[PDB]
């Protein structure tokens, strides 16, 4: 398995390590239970250096991410972060993501572990008539995730420049833990935070500096076990599991992150897309203690409707949830059954999403 910068540091600290999209990781160090109320009270860190980043150099380089992106990127200015979906000429979703507008000449792109491949070659194959180079420095990248209302407090101390002048969705290159560092107020969990994203080299440094500053403040290194749970409470989406090029943005609730009023890849497809929305993900909130899978058929009053995307157990509403592809006429307050392995019918209400919102701003 592949392993980022941080591998050694994981296993000193003794985590439960998992194969996720090909990379051994941590899946939680004490608990996913006291991670996940470690980003709900204090602070929970994350390795994320799995995570892929392109860099889109040259003159038209803003043309060309808003080419290739559904959400509009044509006036972001600089310093300002953007999350959308980038789609194929039929409308599907290749992948989220997140573009960092730098500055005219060079945009960054951060994208899932599972899809770096997939998504360098579809950018590369698209820059034919841009002015940008496009280039993958994924492999001498690093990423932390440093969540939770406690962050930026507990962070601060180890940074050169304010961070209460960093905006939401906005980031500043400055020197974290005195390695040079690029730090943004993103995030998947829900809560306040931020990610630093640095040279590879230099991420044992600043996660061993992040750590001392954690048990100060009963803060906790965060696996992906949590991750997972924080992202689903706050109903953010996860590629492959939740939406792949099988489901147009509409259908996923990622309506506001496309811009048909500007041209780009899939735009075509999308507007007849739009006219015809037949499916669409709703939030579930099981009976019970069992954690619904993908693939699981959901039913209403005996007819199927949809199936399972995405399911975990939320200590934060202690509650068995899921998120679930089902047709436009399901609506909150319906009374769902989901089907277990072996014909077993589990009782599931729809709610409103999200599921939960904390420290996060804009
Ligand atoms: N920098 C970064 N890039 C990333 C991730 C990440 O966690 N961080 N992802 C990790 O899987 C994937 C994208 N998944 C994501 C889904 C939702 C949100 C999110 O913050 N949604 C807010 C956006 C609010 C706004 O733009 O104003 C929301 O839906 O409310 C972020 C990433 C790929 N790229
Ligand atoms: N005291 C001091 N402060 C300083 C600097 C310095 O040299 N000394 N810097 C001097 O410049 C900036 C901080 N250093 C940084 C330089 C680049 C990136 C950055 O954006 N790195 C990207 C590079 C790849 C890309 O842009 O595509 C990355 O992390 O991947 C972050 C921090 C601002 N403050």
């Amino acid at each position: 398995m592949k392993r980022t910068p941080l591998f050694e540091k994981h296993v000193e600290l003794g985590a439960k390590m998992v194969d996720f999209a090909g990379w051994e990781m941590p899946l939680y160090y004490t608990s996913i239970f006291e991670e996940v109320m470690a980003v709900r009270k204090s602070v929970g860190m994350f390795d994320v250096s799995h995570m892929g980043e392109f860099l889109v150099k040259g003159p038209e380089a803003v043309s060309f991410i808003d080419f290739l992106i559904t959400n509009d990127f044509s006036s972001l200015p600089d310093g300002k972060a953007i999350y959308s979906v980038m789609c194929n000429e039929n409308g599907g979703i290749i992948d989220d993501l997140v573009v960092y507008k730098v500055s005219p000449d060079e945009a960054l792109m951060v994208v899932n572990a599972a899809n770096i491949e997939k998504d360098f070659n579809w950018i590369k194959s698209h820059s034919k008539n841009f002015d940008v180079e496009v280039s993958n420095i994924s492999d001498t990248t690093a990423l932390i995730a440093f969540q939770g209302p406690k962050a930026q407090e507990t962070l601060q101390e180890l940074v050169e420049d304010g961070l209460e002048e960093i905006a939401y969705y906005s980031f500043r290159k400055s020197i974290v833990a005195g390695v040079e560092t690029l730090v943004s107020r993103t995030g998947y969990t829900g809560e306040d935070g931020f990610e630093l994203m640095l040279e590879a080299k230099n991420a044992p440094k600043v996660w061993d500096a992040l750590m001392n500053l954690l048990r100060k403040i009963d803060g906790r290194p965060a696996g992906l076990g949590a991750r997972d749970v924080c992202r689903l409470e706050a109903t953010y989406l996860l590629y492959g599991q939740d939406m792949d090029e099988n489901t147009n943005p509409f259908e996923v609730g990622l309506s506001w992150v496309v811009k048909l009023n500007k041209d780009f890849v899939g735009k075509e497809a999308l507007l007849k897309a739009k006219e015809k929305v037949e499916r669409k993900l709703v939030a579930l909130e099981l009976s019970g203690k069992r954690i619904a899978r993908k693939g699981y058929e959901v039913l209403k009053n005996g007819e199927r409707v949809g199936e399972i995307t995405s399911g975990n157990f939320s200590p934060t509403l202690g509650k068995s949830i899921a998120l679930a592809l089902v047709s436009k006429s399901v609506k909150i307050g319906d009374q769902l059954g989901v089907v277990f392995p072996g014909g077993k019918l589990v009782e599931a209400l729809v709610v409103k999403k999200p599921f939960y919102r904390g420290s996060v701003r804009r």
